[PDB]
């Protein structure tokens, strides 16, 4: 049938209102929600430049 309008696939899904927005965009113009983001702190990289395996 119809997929998609002349436009991409990547916006991203709300937590309030869970409603697809750009990508680019931060806060949601739906409802007016920024998107959180969660650290979940458990260690610490003794490394800055190189990595290890
Ligand atoms: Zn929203």
């Amino acid at each position: 049938g119809s997929s998609g309008s002349s436009g991409s696939e990547d916006e991203w899904q709300c937590t309030e209102c869970k409603k697809f927005n750009s990508p680019s965009k931060r806060y949601c113009f739906r409802c007016w929600a920024l998107r959180k983001d969660w650290y979940s702190d458990c260690s610490k990289l003794t490394h800055s430049g190189p990595s290890s395996g």
